[PDB]
């Protein structure tokens, strides 16, 4: 049970290696380096942060914040929606 988790599995396909490469660079130091080593597509990094960091059914200012630096709009609208 986690509407937001399902929202990360869908938006993950709309990120591609391009958006994953951006949030990954900013993650180097912000979230950690070992976290990116385990990541592979996108839902992986969203599963660790949601586990314990700054992600929840109604609290994702950290992840959405990175999307703000990327200057996105469709990804920030869906994520911010479930938030």
């Amino acid at each position: 049970m986690d509407p937001f988790l399902v929202l990360l599995h869908s938006v993950s396909s709309s990120l591609s290696s391009s958006e994953l490469t951006e949030l990954k660079y900013l993650c180097l130091g912000r979230v950690g380096k070992r976290k990116l080593e385990r990541v592979q597509s996108g839902l992986d990094l969203f599963s660790m942060l949601l586990e314990q960091n700054d992600l929840e059914p109604g609290h994702t200012e950290l992840l959405r914040e990175l999307l703000a630096s990327l200057r996105r709009h469709d990804l920030l609208r869906r994520v911010d929606d479930f938030e």
